[PDB]
């Protein structure tokens, strides 16, 4: 019968062993849900890019054969849908309301105030000190330097960041009960409310003043979706910039020639980003949809309402766009294809170009003012996320 899906990492920094074996004998093949249902799986970079942009296939959840991955993904289907979930032209309706902070000359503009946070935070670490035992790389720093970024955009002020940087870390912590994680989630979209009915009164420069001021008011969208689409920016990709800092950390460790050209050359930190961001592929599960209609992909026929999950992940090692994918090397001369860490069409992630101005000012600093960083436990007992799950660093412990 068909495996289920998702599937292990084959180890804490390895992608499921899967995919290559599926890239070389049946690269679009069925998988089993939890639910025992069924879904297509696509593996290859080519047929990837396929499902992400083919305008027969949809990412509304309400439709017949949707892939959910849990039962709490089957939960959240029923409420009122956000564009993450939207097909054309309700999509970009929404999308557009909000991607003017994330446009790259936005994200240009706001290099000095990226700069400031992550100096910022380090100073904190260095005045912390690891003098009695190695500290958390995680809790000092890859959690506040996304957190503060998108609270700080969305327009949370400066006092109540630690606070909110907290609460949004129980809400995906593995350690917390449901109890805590529920509170934490309430107390986020609670006090998100207060700041759309704050912003609605006395507009600052900010993404929630923005949407009040030219999307409530005007009765474009209520108030209550202004705090989910709000809710959204902050959830949709902060544990996943929290992992790719502390998988960078990691991954220089286990690499320590390319950490030696990082630390003589940070003008070398773009070129890291790259070859990270497609060899640590640590939002694997977002490219679903069904189909709304038949659908051809390689040898296989999609029938309508079937559901198909792409794997970004497996595309950025298929072997035949990316010459030695197995290998991470910051070195390497890229082909024509783009790597797909942020997806593909009309859903790449709108922070893309965000997120690469937040890796690149860390790995551009961090070794200038620590030149001595090391990972203070053996880099085969660093604490990874379960293997069932996206990739990712629960913890790391550090010495400085
Ligand atoms: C390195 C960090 C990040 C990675 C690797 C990443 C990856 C991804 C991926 C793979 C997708 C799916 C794109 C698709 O459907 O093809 C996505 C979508 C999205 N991401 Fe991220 N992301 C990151 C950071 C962020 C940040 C910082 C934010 C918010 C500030 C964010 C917000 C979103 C949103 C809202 C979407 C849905 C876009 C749409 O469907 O139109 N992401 N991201």
């Amino acid at each position: 019968g068909a495996p289920s899906f998702p599937f292990s990492r084959a180890s804490g920094p390895e992608p499921p062993a899967e995919f290559a074996k599926l890239r070389a004998t049946n690269p679009v093949s069925q998988v089993k849900l939890f639910d025992g249902s069924l879904a297509w799986l696509v593996t290859k970079h080519k047929d990837v890019c396929f499902v992400a942009t083919s305008e027969k296939l949809s990412k509304v959840r309400t439709r017949q054969g949707f892939p959910e991955l849990s039962a709490s993904g089957k939960q959240a289907a029923k409420a009122k849908p956000t564009f993450v979930d939207m097909d054309p032209p309700e999509h970009m309706h929404q999308r557009s309301m909000v991607e003017p902070t994330f446009t790259p000359e936005a994200v240009k503009n706001l290099q000095p105030y990226i700069q400031r946070t992550v100096d910022d935070l380090l100073e904190q670490m260095k005045q912390k000190g690891c003098a009695n035992g190695p500290v958390d790389l995680v809790k000092e720093f890859a959690l506040p330097v996304p957190s503060y970024i998108i609270y700080t955009l969305l327009g949370v002020p400066f006092n109540d960041l630690e606070y909110l940087t907290q609460q949004n870390a129980i809400r995906t912590n593995g350690s917390s009960t449901a109890r805590e994680a529920s509170a934490a989630n309430q107390e986020l979209l609670d006090y998100l409310a207060i700041l759309v009915e704050q912003r609605l009164v006395e507009p600052k420069d900010d993404i929630i003043s923005k949407l009040c001021t030219e999307q409530v008011k005007p009765g474009n969208i209520d108030k209550s979706d202004a705090v989910q689409i709000a809710f959204l920016l902050l959830v949709a990709g902060n544990a996943t910039m929290v992992n790719m800092i502390a998988l960078g950390v990691a991954t220089l460790a286990q690499h320590p020639d390319q950490l030696a050209q990082l630390k003589a050359n940070p003008s070398l930190a773009p070129q890291f980003v790259e070859e990270l961001c497609r060899y640590h592929t640590a939002s694997a599960l977002a490219i679903k949809r069904t189909a709304k209609e038949d659908v051809m992909i390689g040898d296989k026929l999609v029938r309508a309402n079937e559901g198909i999950i792409a794997s970004n992940q497996s595309a950025n090692r298929d072997e035949e766009v990316f010459e030695n994918p197995d290998e991470f090397n910051m070195n390497r001369k890229w082909p024509p294809q783009d790597p797909l860490g942020f997806g593909f069409g009309d859903h790449r992630c709108i922070a893309e170009h965000l997120a690469k101005a937040e890796l690149t000012t860390v790995f551009s600093t961090l070794y200038q003012k620590f030149p001595d960083l090391k990972v203070a436990v053996p880099l085969g007992k660093i604490n990874y996320t379960p293997l069932n799950r996206d990739v990712g660093i629960v913890d790391l412990p550090v010495i400085f």
